[PDB]
């Protein structure tokens, strides 16, 4: 029996928010030529679908009474060049002058510190712009990872307080949380435990006033292999909360560690390939479905982080927990680096063109109701045009996903069942579909012989399975109506996206940049912010020596790998949008290129 999912495009139920933006990782670096490459994949990401990367030891960035943050300068400006936000750990020594925070003398030095930080981005980026900015606590400070810091309960108090002043003195609109860390049962995560309860009930260290500011609360919680596990304990903690700590009913919880498995560097098959992806997308879909969409506890869920920022390492360039594979290619003259884009990352991508209106859904088996806690499941939304730039749009996003487990051989029968489209203009619809066969740079890499060092053109075959396939546009049924019956593999994810036509033809293309590579070859990056309008066929990229079209097929991600057999790079490049009906956006500012 087939698997029935319908989606009733008429009925707008409650807003969808975009809460799974976030990606992190962990210094072993930051302004290597390797980073700059990630964060610009990272930052590729169409329509801002990746905005936030929690990185830790941000303040060993910091040298030392006086402060040098010239490397605190470089990896932020890296950040806010690929139009992304520091998820900003208050985490570090100062390269060895903080050792104690139950010492007084270090507690107001650190809040001036934590002050002069706040200030200086203000100064540098703006007030609008830093207010964005989750500043966090010390990274799982039950975990004991201080590395000659001493930190005892009533020092993170202490740490906390000058934390949270420090930012207040700056300014009062920056946002500050904590703890990130698991919360078990006490007597365990003290520290976790002990910090709600000095915010809730304690005193503040300079003030001498009752209670302090925490504007969210951060836990971990990883599903060891099952998706829905990670649900399930959130729930456990955040009721917990709730009943223990009433002040913090309506505070923000965030889980900005919420992976399938521990162990970002364990090498795992399932991680290389859509198999991650689909599970990805099945976490965020058992969030928005089986907590947020109007539940009777309503626990305020508020953020979902992938921890997955990291970069891989020989011999598992796909196998770890990443969201690129890299691949350090050791005997080119000289050593160079090239970065493939793993199907997770691919995945935010589709999971970036959902709208802030969640549809009503329902899937199904021979009349048995099944909700995400299965291996078939959907996210659906619409959205409300804003101008002439845009129109209405529905986009239904199907995983078919077993968690960590791949199954070659089954295929997944199911019917979609669209149902009212409200009428508009040249109503199209476009599928977008991956799984391990079509869509698997890793597979190719495989059916390549695994090169440890892959040339150009082994470079180019597992390239050409990033994407996903791309059906063309075709006009929608009359009715409003639309019904598709495909083949699902397992793992595999489907977009279907349902466009009505904007008034006005798409954006201008902005901040287009060249990074190299090696000889003949190099990346084009741009951003997508004055596009403004999702329903996107690709980005005509040409390239002029004294303009021509560069041949390629179809993508709407904003980062493309330049690499022509003849090896002519040097010029001049532009960009620019295509829209499902074929019009063109402005061309970017030409970007010259010399090697
Ligand atoms: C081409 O050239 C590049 C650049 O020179 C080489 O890059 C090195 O690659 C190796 C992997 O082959 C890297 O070494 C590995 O680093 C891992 C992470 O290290 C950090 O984290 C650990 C643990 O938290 C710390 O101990 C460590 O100090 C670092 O902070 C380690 O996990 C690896 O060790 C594990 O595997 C080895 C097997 O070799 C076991 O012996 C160990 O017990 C352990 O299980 C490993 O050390 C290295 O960091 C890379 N250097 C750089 C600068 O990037 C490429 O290897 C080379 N390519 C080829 C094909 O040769
Ligand atoms: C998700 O579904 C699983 C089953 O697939 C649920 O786990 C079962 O829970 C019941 C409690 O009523 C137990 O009796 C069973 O032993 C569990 N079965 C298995 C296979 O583990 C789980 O409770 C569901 N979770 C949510 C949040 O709906
Ligand atoms: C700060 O550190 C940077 C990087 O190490 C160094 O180049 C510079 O000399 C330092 N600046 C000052 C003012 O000490
Ligand atoms: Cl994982």
């Amino acid at each position: 029996a087939p698997h029935l999912v319908q989606v009733d495009a008429a009925r707008a139920l409650w807003p969808l928010r975009r809460f799974w933006r976030s990606t992190g990782f962990c210094p072993p670096y930051v302004l290597s030529w390797d980073q700059q490459l990630n964060l610009a994949y990272v930052g590729a990401v169409p329509h801002r679908g990746i905005k936030q990367v929690r990185t830790h030891w941000l303040l060993e960035l910091v040298t030392t009474l006086s402060y040098n943050f010239t490397h605190l300068d470089g990896y932020l400006d890296l950040l806010r060049e690929n139009q992304l936000l520091p998820g900003f750990e208050l985490m570090g020594s100062a390269s060895g002058h903080f050792t104690d925070f139950e010492d007084k003398q270090q507690v107001f030095e650190w809040k001036d510190l934590v002050s002069s930080l706040a200030r200086r981005y203000i100064g540098r980026y703006g007030l609008a712009h830093v207010s964005k900015w989750n500043f966090e606590t010390w990274n799982e400070p039950d975990h004991h990872d201080f590395d000659n810091v001493s930190m005892t309960m009533q020092g993170f108090l202490n740490y906390y307080d000058a934390c949270s002043e420090g930012l207040r003195a700056a300014s009062p609109a920056l946002r500050l949380g904590g703890p990130g860390d698991s919360f078990h049962t006490p007597p365990r995560s003290p520290l976790s435990w002990g910090l709600l309860r000095h915010c809730h009930d304690g005193t503040n260290f300079f003030t001498g006033e009752a209670g302090v500011r925490l504007d969210y609360i951060s836990l971990h919680r990883k599903g060891a292999r099952s998706s829905i596990s990670i649900l399930e304990q959130e729930k456990v903690v955040a009721q917990q909360i709730r009943q223990l700590f009433p002040k913090f009913a309506d505070t923000p919880i965030y889980n900005d560690e919420a992976d399938p498995l521990v162990g970002w560097s364990l090498p795992q098959p399932w991680r290389a390939d859509v198999t991650y992806a689909a599970m990805v997308v099945k976490v965020i879909a058992q969030h928005q479905n089986l907590l947020l969409a109007n539940t009777t506890s309503a626990f305020p869920y508020a953020l979902l982080s992938n921890d997955n920022a990291f970069l891989s390492y020989h011999p598992h360039p796909f196998a770890q927990r990443t969201l690129t594979a890299r691949f350090q290619v050791n005997n080119t003259r000289p050593p160079h680096v090239q970065l493939l884009r793993k199907p997770v990352l691919t995945a935010m991508g589709l999971l970036a063109l959902l709208d802030e209106e969640q549809l009503w859904a329902e899937v199904s088996q021979a009349g048995t109701v099944l909700d995400s806690n299965h291996t078939v499941g959907v996210l659906a939304s619409a959205h409300r045009p804003q101008g002439p730039a845009d129109a209405w749009r529905a986009a239904v996003l199907i995983y078919a996903s077993d968690d960590t487990r791949a199954h070659p051989n089954r295929s997944v029968a199911v019917t979609l069942r669209l149902r009212g489209v409200p009428p508009g203009p040249g109503l199209v619809y476009v599928t977008r579909y991956l799984d391990n066969g079509l869509c698997s740079p890793d597979g190719e890499w495989r059916r390549l012989g695994r090169p440890v060092f892959p040339t150009a053109e082994q470079f180019r075959r597992m390239r050409a399975a990033e994407d996903p396939v791309a059906a063309a546009p075709r006009p929608l049924p009359a009715g409003g109506r639309l019904t598709l019956r495909p083949a699902l593999r397992l793992p595999s994810l489907l977009l279907v996206h349902v466009c009505a036509r904007p008034e006005k033809p798409p954006g201008q293309v902005t901040r287009l940049r060249a990074l190299p590579l090696t000889q003949g070859q190099l990346v084009l990056v741009w951003s997508d912010e004055h596009v403004g309008s999702k329903c996107l066929w690709t980005y005509e990229i040409q390239f002029s020596q004294d303009y021509t079209p560069v041949s390629r097929k179809p993508s709407t991600f904003n980062l493309f790998v330049f690499s022509p057999d003849t090896g002519a790079v040097s010029g001049s490049y532009r960009v620019r949008a295509l829209d499902y009906w074929a019009r063109p956006g402005p061309f970017s500012d030409p970007v010259p290129y010399l090697e």
